RNA sequence: CCCCCCC
């Protein structure tokens, strides 16, 4: 069961990281969601997300080795993904502003492909900028483009 | 915080263990005590896959063990996680963009901004071109937008 | 325009 395999996992983790930690783990639509509640979050979250995001890339890789790949699982702690989503709805909300008046283009920073997702969902339509990604791999970044 | 040798050793052992445990059945571990450091290598199984993309993994693993590590005793004991020479080819990258600037830089007698650079990196930068009869180093800016700039021992005249 | 490779 990929639910109580994840339970055990993260719970794992959780004990190490610190006994406030509680885990609930479910299921919602194609994606498996693993949501961490109690003690200091901002410490489990660290610095730019970057511990959650290793638990979280940690936790797929164990999760497709043992039941194989398909699997979308995401990670969150205390709505830190959906404030992640809005500063990065702003900044592109923001680029489509200022290539809106400067007729040249603008490269957004380097971001992964769930991030640089959103950019493109938010500049759907637009009527005045385009989207369009560039680089290879950690470089990979969005580019907003006037019409 | 608690002595490298002893608890620490044998956490990092039992933690990585597990985890590697579930990454790999073929992976090995040896752990090694470096004054109140600590080091670690991983070695069997398909080794590419463990470091997985970009190094994506091997980082996570790191990270995440000098955390845990840093939760158990106080200190993350400067982990630091190797597999099938790893760590090496990255302080070699690291080293032939500095080889890059320093040629240019000497040339143009103009600055050059490397890309932005956790400490650890912008040391190996430095290290290398000390004493360079040409060239010299000083980072520049705050946060994850600091960077190494390499400068011109004999600057342009302009 | 997921993300891990079984890339
Ligand atoms: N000339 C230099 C400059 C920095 N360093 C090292 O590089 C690290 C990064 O410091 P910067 O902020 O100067 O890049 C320092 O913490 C120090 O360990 C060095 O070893 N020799």
């Amino acid at each position: 069961d990929p639910r109580a395999f994840l339970e055990e996992f993260l719970g794992g983790l959780l004990l190490l990281l610190d006994p406030g930690h509680r885990l609930e783990v479910r299921v919602e639509g194609e994606t498996l969601k693993a949501e961490v509640k109690g003690g200091d979050l901002g410490r489990f979250i660290g610095k730019e997300g970057r511990t959650l995001r290793a638990v979280e890339h940690l936790a797929r890789v164990v999760l497709a080795r043992r039941f194989g790949t398909g699997y979308r699982l995401v990670l969150d702690a205390a709505g830190y993904r959906s404030r992640a989503e809005a500063r990065i709805r702003r900044l592109a909300e923001e680029a489509a502003l200022t290539v809106a008046m400067t007729g040249e283009p603008l490269h957004l920073p380097p971001m992964p492909p769930g991030e640089r997702r959103i950019v493109h969902m938010l500049l759907k339509n637009h009527p005045r900028v385009t989207t369009e990604s560039q680089g290879e791999g950690e470089e990979r970044h969005v580019v907003v483009y006037p019409r």
